[PDB]
């Protein structure tokens, strides 16, 4: 095998079609399904799988109580076959930790898991299913990473990490790995003022990441990385179609180089595909909570500060719970272009549904179509009342 | 690998022998078996598997309530090892949707799943386990397909779809796929007046499909496809041995080019092997409900409007529930001929057994023998009372 | 791969060492373990597995009630990894039926399953996991076979079947298969008067089978097959150490060419290794019931009508339940000789333990050692009281 | 494949990073997890797995009652995927017995299991998943072995066994196996006075084992083996940092060639990495019970009788239960040195937690880092109260 190179551009996105859905919470009501959160999807050259951070207990197990908590010693990055649920018996552990990222470079997979107490966390970088490199916390305040797949080009796989306050200036670093080893790292540059949980994709030798400004911005920061030069830039999506959550109502003009104000110290992982007129943004429908999900076609959203939608697609109704969302692509598919894909985490349980003592999620995932396909909505589908 | 070509004829069918049986409802009474319906069987060059549309819940799970419903967002095409039951832990999801078909072309497998609301459904065509092509609804009324395997010849795999009313004229199309891409499509032609759920098989470079005329006919429509010319014809099985359900009692003369009247707006997926004197038809024993199943040897059933049985075999007693049935063959077996095979869906639960709130099924499947073998009956075997 | 040839002799048996044990009934008390009976062991060139006839229900399932019954439509030959229990999720179905045999010829495996009502049963012969040949009942009275592995030599795999009364003269046939096809068959010849459930092994191009004379004999019939000439002989083990069950007490002189009288119309599957002074016989310890199990070294047991034990080994104490036993060997191991192996079925439930409504078993299996190893006893280990 | 040779030295150990953790007791509260004890980790050239002695029952099963017992007929050596829990459905049985060791030589794996009553136990040596050699008890008093991986060099895999009293002089033998056959064996020599459960690792063609002197010593015996000459030496870790348990408080001077007194007839399996200044010792934090676990850097611990710690790392808090610990390395990783790894058995249930009737454990495992990483503590995490 040779290292994969990002030689293709994105396919034209005219609509989104269903790709995978695991119905984990429904199925888990009466089967040994692990409690998870922070899911994502990632492809190898011969298979695509679902990934997530387990909580080290099943949903019906008594240890599900307290799983709203983010960072215990019982978490791990797990992967499992596309559209099956994450069960005790089919889930493969990639590494131990409570924050992760993973990607295949064309030869083998790199997986990164961070563990430890808030003031002394460390990242372990695995390559070919073996630990290769370790990185200690640099700001002693919850060293953390993407929560979705990284992207590689000619063996170089850039990864974005953050260490420091989630509600003020922090120390974000872009690491450039090759075979699990560090080639280089650099501090965040550009005009993004705070970075969290970047969702990335690659096309024509450039990696684009859409992140979460948890401090002040309701517009999303964007990091663009050149994996050959091992350099990057940062800015915000200029469009007035605001895509973080919670957020204020949409204005008529957005901000390109500063956080769009109105909501502080909160946010949600999200993503976008920024490709001129072929630009689509995801967002929750609600401006106040992680409810609903929609895709909006917003031509030149990255650079046009008055850009508005020209087409859309509802993914999850506003009467259903959503959550994190992120990008991935099958870089090893046939054809001349890369088909944009995304997943949405459908969070169930606490804190929105507090009649149960757990927090878990199911996954729904779509990929783009060049047809203009009809839309449906894709809820988690479980009845909370059954778990009481 | 090379594309498979339909170079052989059917073996002489002198009786049927047991091929597979999963006892899913019995086993599922105390194990994590998924609720399914619309099952089928399909072979790859190195393995044969059971397929079905999951309902995204186990049978003992509380989400089994309401699984008589046909088209939710929680359904998916799943496959699992021959004769094992469809469990949470052994079921592989092929695609998401509530109507499907799947077939191997000798190189890799094509799987098709349709999802969406009644007025805006779409088909996603997967090839080599990746989405390749998408087709939007053309009549905005439950775009739908076979519910059993398709058949390929030199890489061309024809598939029959229907969109429109189930109880009047509809728009049926025959699509010719190759590597998941559309080579051509054509509207139904011939004298069949309504087509649903075709069950197909191939021999000597011709594909024969036996379908369900849900509108007016109790005789079954037959579509014969030339996968090289990419053309087809349609008619009805001429025989007076009527094989849909419900249906009127058998007459002495059938109809070749029009629906045999007596029952409207209802039916059941079924199949036949139409090979001159080597012709065998399946049907429910009851004329009123999906109960029992038998195979009848009816020489020249396709073209002789007075043809009657010359031999038979009971598969399921009339005191046991049956359901959908369809054809498949192992195109990669050894020998000089293709051995005809079929499955019968054994439906349990609603609406016939309404003491339970679910609907599921188990599978029984047979293949032909050149011997004249003794017969047995093969019920689902589960006791409904145990689920109360 | 080439067909395996029986070129080696048996290793010297000086004691028996533990080979596998699944603890199925213990584990199945709280996990999804299938109810089985009539187990055996069989090796492929790269793996050895446990086999048995499932009853199509778990042990804790409500459908376990009534599993003392021998021949339902819900049975199947299943195989699973050595020493794991037969679970819903790890059990591979080989074929459907209530009587079986299976063996690997060095290239691929042949598996045979018989199904049907008592007066109309049929055998389906599978080869390379596909049905190849079918055989109809010839005496219309429970067509049946070995219940343990067959043995192959240069692709020829002889199999012993019986059809007819279990308590009087019956029609026993020896079939010679090659690639699942019938080369030849012949009626039983020699002085054995009734044959059931032969347990076979091969060495130096000769296959030896030890069977169950269910009609009159408490000594076991022996069939010796030449798989090149496709011919056989039959007689009884001459020794006065009687090895069927139930049986009368041991006399001082046995019978070579007639059934040793005392007990009629009953028996148990068993085995022996008949190799001059390297001869070892298995048997239940009790003369009245399937309780205990021991191995006895009885030099020249086949031909010496006064031969008595010169060494022994207890396998299962007389205060523990045993059941069927049979021979198998790993024909693909390293070294210059074939190591004799056997299994013992540890039956639990009915009819001996009727506080439960089911009948199942676990497996224990040993192979010979050239050392004189210490002995232990190997009970099933489950507590019936826990299942109440 | 070629036999692996121990050509590299140990990497510099500056801290320990998380490697694997299965959370088995937490997960097993509501899933079919086997009861185990005496776990370890061992790598093949393409995968690393967890190993343990099953008790042949799940933790929630009624047969979990009485699993404090060490040596039943229902135990077996099982292996399962790294960091998954040992479940009924994912656990592979390697051999049957109640004492084991296992290692890969670069070509295939050797696994050894001992079974039998106290006065008549025997070892069966498996190679390439087949039984090859058997060894009978030589002192008729619980023949027993390492309970952690063995190490191979150019196909020679030395294994340490003990037979005889656990509380006085016993007969310890070092066996040198190659392809499962005995090349040679020799009685223990040197100044170690009693040996149990050696934990071994290899580097630069030398194998170092740290053992448990159950009779008189609270310092640990050390056996150093030359696998080419097939010779060994023995002594004790000289350091005053005592690492068995229970043990007296640390003195200022230890003993090099005799047991450090204070505690008799008790101990716990443990390990060390003895590499000059790159020396790290593991031990329980408590001197009285199997509680807590810490790693201490003790330069020249093997040869310096006043050596004290210069650095440390807490693995398990003293308020959490620990248990056995042992060494393993991935001998097939990339790079120029071997990365030291270890596991800690986290024992739950009896005898410390007697509100439950079972005894089981979970596993935590770490490997060394050349960074100075922050530390966390890694408890089992299960709540005993949930099992009541
Ligand atoms: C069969 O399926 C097909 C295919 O899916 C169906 O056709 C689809 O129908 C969709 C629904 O109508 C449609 O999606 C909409 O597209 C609009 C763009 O098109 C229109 O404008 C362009 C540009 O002028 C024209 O060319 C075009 O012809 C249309 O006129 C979007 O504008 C739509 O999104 C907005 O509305 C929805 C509510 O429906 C909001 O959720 C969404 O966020 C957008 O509105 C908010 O945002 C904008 C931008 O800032 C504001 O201006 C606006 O006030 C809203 O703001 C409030 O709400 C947000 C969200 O809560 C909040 O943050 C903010 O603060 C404010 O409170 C929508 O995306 C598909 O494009 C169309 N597809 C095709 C190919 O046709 C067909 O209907 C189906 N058939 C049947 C029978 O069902
Ligand atoms: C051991 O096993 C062997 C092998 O299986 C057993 O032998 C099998 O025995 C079967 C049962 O007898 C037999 O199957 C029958 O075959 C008949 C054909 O053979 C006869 O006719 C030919 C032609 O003349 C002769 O050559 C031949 O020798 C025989 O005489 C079929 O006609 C049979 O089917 C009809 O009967 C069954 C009821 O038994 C119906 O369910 C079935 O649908 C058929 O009847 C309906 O349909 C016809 C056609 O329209 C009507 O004319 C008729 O009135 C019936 O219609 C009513 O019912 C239907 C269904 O509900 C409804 O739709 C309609 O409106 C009406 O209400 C049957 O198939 C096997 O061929 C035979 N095999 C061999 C190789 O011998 C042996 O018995 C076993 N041994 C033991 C001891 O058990
Ligand atoms: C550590 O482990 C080692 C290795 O396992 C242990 O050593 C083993 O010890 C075993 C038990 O003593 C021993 O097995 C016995 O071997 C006898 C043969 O050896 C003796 O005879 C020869 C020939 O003369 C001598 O060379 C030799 O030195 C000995 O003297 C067998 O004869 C034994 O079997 C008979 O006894 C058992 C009861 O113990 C019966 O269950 C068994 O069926 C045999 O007896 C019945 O059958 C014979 C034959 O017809 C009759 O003559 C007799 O009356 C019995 O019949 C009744 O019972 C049967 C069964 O219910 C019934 O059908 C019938 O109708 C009647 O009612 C036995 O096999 C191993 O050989 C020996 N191994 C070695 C290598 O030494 C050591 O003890 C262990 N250490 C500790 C400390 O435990
Ligand atoms: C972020 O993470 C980093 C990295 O992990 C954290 O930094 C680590 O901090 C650890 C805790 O302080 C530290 O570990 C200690 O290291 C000591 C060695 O360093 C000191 O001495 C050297 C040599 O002079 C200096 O160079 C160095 O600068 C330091 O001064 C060890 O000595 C420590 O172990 C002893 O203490 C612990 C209690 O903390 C005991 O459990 C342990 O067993 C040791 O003490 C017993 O044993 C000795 C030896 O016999 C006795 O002398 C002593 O009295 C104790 O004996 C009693 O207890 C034992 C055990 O119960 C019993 O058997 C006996 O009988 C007696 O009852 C300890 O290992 C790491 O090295 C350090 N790492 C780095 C790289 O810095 C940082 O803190 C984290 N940050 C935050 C904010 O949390
Ligand atoms: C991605 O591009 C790199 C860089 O050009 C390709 O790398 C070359 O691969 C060939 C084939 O193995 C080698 O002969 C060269 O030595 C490689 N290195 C360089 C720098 O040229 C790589 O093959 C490309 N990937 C694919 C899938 O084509
Ligand atoms: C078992 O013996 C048969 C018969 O001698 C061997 O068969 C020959 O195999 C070789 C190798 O494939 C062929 O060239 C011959 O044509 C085969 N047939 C005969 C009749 O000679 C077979 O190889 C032996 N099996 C093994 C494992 O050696
Ligand atoms: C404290 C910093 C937060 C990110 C901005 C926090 N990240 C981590 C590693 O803890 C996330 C946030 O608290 C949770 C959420 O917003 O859903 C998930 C939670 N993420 C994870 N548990 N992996
Ligand atoms: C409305 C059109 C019907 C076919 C003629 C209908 N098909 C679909 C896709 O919904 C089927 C029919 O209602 C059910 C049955 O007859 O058993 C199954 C049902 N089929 C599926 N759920 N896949
Ligand atoms: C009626 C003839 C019997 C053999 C001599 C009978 N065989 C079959 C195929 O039914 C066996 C016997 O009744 C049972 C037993 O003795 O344990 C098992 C039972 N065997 C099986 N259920 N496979
Ligand atoms: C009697 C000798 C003991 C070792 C010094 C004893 N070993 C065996 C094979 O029984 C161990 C000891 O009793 C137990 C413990 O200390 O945890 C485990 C127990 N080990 C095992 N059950 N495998
Ligand atoms: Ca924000
Ligand atoms: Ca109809
Ligand atoms: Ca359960
Ligand atoms: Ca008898
Ligand atoms: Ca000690």
């Amino acid at each position: 095998r040779d290292f994969n190179n990002l030689t293709k551009g994105l396919c034209t996105i005219n609509s989104w079609h269903i790709y995978g859905k695991d119905n984990a919470v429904r199925i888990g009501e009466d089967s040994d399904v692990l409690v998870t959160r922070e899911p994502y999807v990632s492809c190898d050259p011969d298979e695509c799988r679902f990934y997530a951070l387990s909580q080290g207990t099943t949903i019906r197990g008594k240890h599900s109580n307290g799983t709203i908590h983010d960072r215990s010693q019982y978490r791990a990055l797990i992967s499992w076959p596309l559209s099956s649920p994450p069960t005790v018996y089919n889930s493969r552990v990639e590494c131990i930790g409570w924050s992760s990222t993973s990607c295949h470079d064309g030869k083998t997979r790199m997986s990164i898991c961070i563990s430890g107490p808030n003031n002394n966390a460390s990242a372990v970088i695995w390559y070919n299913r073996r630990p290769v490199t370790e990185i200690n916390t640099w700001a002693r305040n919850i060293l953390r990473t993407q929560e979705s797949e990284c992207v590689c080009h000619n063996g170089v796989c850039p990864v974005v990490f953050t260490d420091g306050s989630a509600t003020g200036p922090a120390e974000t670093r872009i690491y450039y790995f090759k075979e699990g080893k560090i080639l280089k790292w650099e501090p965040l540059a550009g005009t993004a003022k705070h970075i969290e949980e970047c969702s990335c994709y690659g096309e024509r030798a450039e990696i684009t990441c859409t992140c979460r400004d948890n401090w002040q911005g309701s517009n999303r920061p964007v990091i663009r990385i050149d994996p050959v030069a091992m350099t990057h830039t940062s800015q915000y999506i200029c469009s007035p179609v605001l895509t973080d959550n919670p957020r204020p109502n949409d204005p008529t003009v957005g901000k390109c180089n500063d956080p769009y104000p109105g909501n502080n110290n909160n946010g949600v992982k999200g993503f976008s595909y920024l490709d001129g007129v072929n630009t689509w943004l995801g967002r929750t429908i609600s401006i106040a909570s992680r409810s609903g999900y929609e895709m909006l076609k917003v031509p030149n959203a990255l650079t046009d500060d008055k850009s508005k939608p020209t087409q859309g697609q509802t993914i999850v109704l506003n009467t259903d719970w959503s959550g994190y969302s992120g990008s991935f692509m099958d870089y090893w598919a046939e054809g001349e272009c890369y088909r944009a894909c995304f997943y949405v985490e459908l969070i169930r349980g606490r804190p929105k549904e507090d009649k149960v003592w757990w927090t878990s999620n199911s996954i729904v995932s779509m990929c783009s179509s060049t047809e203009f396909l009809g839309q449906w909505d894709w809820p988690d589908g479980a009845k909370i009342e059954y778990f009481l």
